[PDB]
C-alpha cells in the first residue's frame, strides 16, 4: 500500500471505505477499496472476468489482515447522476443506452456463472464517453450481504428480488435482472419503484404493485421458507400506471424483467434481443466534474 497516495475519500461501501488514489509506479489514478482463504481465491477469479461494462479489478492486495481491491476509476455513479438529473429526467435515449450496456455486462458475467446479487444505482459507474459499468460484481458471494455496513449504514433493500425476500437460499442470475428492472423503472419515473424500509415493507410494496404472488403466477411460491398464508392478497396494477411515459416496448421488457417466477424472468441475453433496443444509440451524458 506504500505504492498508493490517497487523493480523497469517494465513499463508504458495504464492506469498507473507497478512496480515489494514485499509483506511484504507473502514475495511474484508481479507486481503492479497503475490505479468509475462500475469499482470496474467489476474488482472484474476478481479476479474469473482464468486460467493457464491468469496472476493471486491477489488483488484489492482502496484507496484515486487511484486503485491498484496486479498481479502475470512474468519475460519477448513477445514483448521483439520477439526483443531478431530477428536475429534467435522464433523456430516454440515454436510459436505453445505459440499460442495453448493463444487460451486456450481466449477459457476460452470467455466461461465466457469476452473479452480482446486490445491484443498485450506487454501484453503477459512468464516464464522459457514455459508458456505464457494473461495480462490485462477485463481492457478495465472497463476503456476504450484511444488514448494515461497516459504518452501521442500512444496506438498501429496494432492488432485492422477491425470491431472496421469501428465503430462497440458492438463487439464480434472475436476481440481477430483477434489480436492473427496478433501476430501469427508477431512471424513467425519477422515483424508486419499491423503496422498502424493512423486509416486510419491501415485500408488501412489491405485492401492492405486482399483485400478491400465488401458485398460478409462481409455482412453488407458497412453499417458500418465509412465505406466510396470512399475507394480504393485493391485485396487480397495469404498468401504464407504474412507469408512464415509457412506451409499449419498454413496458413489455420491464414486465418480463419483473416476472415473479425467476424461471420465467427474462435472461440478460434474451433482453438484448428485445424490440425496445431496435433504435438504441450511445449518446454522450451531460457531466460536469
Ligand atoms: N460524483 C463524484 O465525484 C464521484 C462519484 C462516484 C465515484 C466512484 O465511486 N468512482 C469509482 C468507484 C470505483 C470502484 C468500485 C470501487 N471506481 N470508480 C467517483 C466520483
Amino acid at each position: 500500500m506504500e505504492n498508493f497516495q490517497k487523493v480523497e475519500k469517494i465513499g463508504e461501501g458495504t464492506y469498507g471505505v473507497v478512496y480515489k488514489a494514485r499509483n506511484k509506479l504507473t502514475g495511474e489514478v484508481v479507486a481503492l477499496k479497503k475490505i479468509p482463504s475462500t475469499a482470496i481465491r474467489e476474488i482472484s477469479l474476478l481479476k479474469e472476468l473482464n468486460h467493457p461494462n464491468i469496472v476493471k479489478l486491477l489488483d488484489v492486495i492482502h496484507t496484515e489482515n486487511k484486503l485491498y481491491l484496486v479498481f479502475e476509476f470512474l468519475h460519477q455513479d448513477l445514483k448521483k447522476f439520477m439526483d443531478a438529473s431530477a428536475l429534467t429526467g435522464i433523456p430516454l435515449p440515454l436510459i436505453k443506452s445505459y440499460l442495453f450496456q448493463l444487460l451486456q455486462g450481466l449477459a457476460f458475467c452470467h455466461s461465466h456463472r457469476v452473479l452480482h446479487r446486490d445491484l443498485k444505482p450506487q454501484n453503477l459507474l459512468i464516464n464522459t464517453e457514455g459508458a456505464i459499468k457494473l461495480a462490485d460484481f462477485g463481492l457478495a458471494r465472497a463476503f456476504g450481504v450484511p444488514v448494515r455496513t461497516y459504518t452501521h449504514e442500512v444496506v438498501t433493500l429496494w432492488y432485492r428480488a422477491p425470491e431472496i425476500l421469501l428465503g430462497c437460499k440458492y438463487y439464480s442470475t434472475a436476481v440481477d435482472i430483477w434489480s436492473l428492472g427496478c433501476i430501469f423503472a427508477e431512471m424513467v419515473t425519477r422515483r424508486a419503484l419499491f423503496p422498502g424500509d424493512s423486509e416486510i415493507d419491501q415485500l408488501f410494496r412489491i405485492f401492492r404493485t405486482l399483485g400478491t404472488p400465488d401458485e398460478v403466477v409462481w409455482p412453488g411460491v407458497t412453499s417458500m421458507p418465509d412465505y406466510k398464508p396470512s399475507f394480504p392478497k393485493w391485485a396487480r396494477q397495469d404498468f401504464s400506471k407504474v412507469v408512464p411515459p415509457l412506451d409499449e416496448d419498454g413496458r413489455s421488457l420491464l414486465s418480463q424483467m419483473l416476472h415473479y417466477d425467476p424461471n420465467k424472468r427474462i435472461s440478460a441475453k434474451a433482453a438484448l434481443a428485445h424490440p425496445f433496443f431496435q433504435d438504441v444509440t450511445k449518446p454522450v451524458p451531460h457531466l460536469r466534474l
